[PDB]
């Protein structure tokens, strides 16, 4: 029914590894809300056959691009991983790091990877 | 400051792609690939994103700033605010009007990247 989803309703804060909170999954995209507490890492991974587009809602973090590459993200940034590109994050900031991930296509596979 | 080859040029600041206009909102493209087209949209109060349908694509909006009336087709309107996600699946009419006061700014991800559209109110 609903076509609108509020991020604050969908964040799933975790003591352990951040929770992959799925808003809506379809054949065309997987839409997920991620939340990292200060000091929490979003484990690096790759979609061998899809794109992952992050839109940052709040906070500031380190974006892990693979091969030790670290770039800084803040609220209002878009971070894109094309097929095969490693992506992850470390919330090195004092506020929560919250973003929306749109993976396309909706069946893009997944592997863990190294920051 | 830092600059990388296009492959590893992967962070885009919404503010750098915002294109305010006093006429029809501007489709400011961040990146177009086979897998998605990523666009930054901006509407002033009272401005509209025309209602349309992608027969074979999903359009996922993430709202950065402001509030809007999200049109779902047929005069059906729901309320969008900053931090909300709006999703049109294939064959779902979607459009918006900035109901104010702030600029209404969102990131649209259309998938697949080549999904066509048609203007439609229902």
């Amino acid at each position: 029914e609903s076509r609108i989803f509020s991020v604050d309703e969908y964040v799933r804060p975790s003591n352990g590894e951040p929770i992959r909170s799925v808003v809506l999954e379809t054949n065309d995209s997987v839409v997920v809300v991620w939340h990292a507490h200060p000091g929490q890492e979003i484990a690096s991974h790759v979609h061998p056959h899809g794109q992952d587009t992050w839109t940052v809602i709040s906070g500031e973090a380190e974006y892990h691009q693979g091969n030790g590459i670290v770039t800084h993200l803040k609220a209002g940034d878009i971070a894109i991983a094309k097929p095969g590109q490693v992506h992850g994050a470390m919330n090195s900031g004092p506020e929560p790091f919250i973003f929306v991930s749109v993976v396309a296509p909706g069946n893009a596979g997944f592997a863990l990877a190294e920051k």
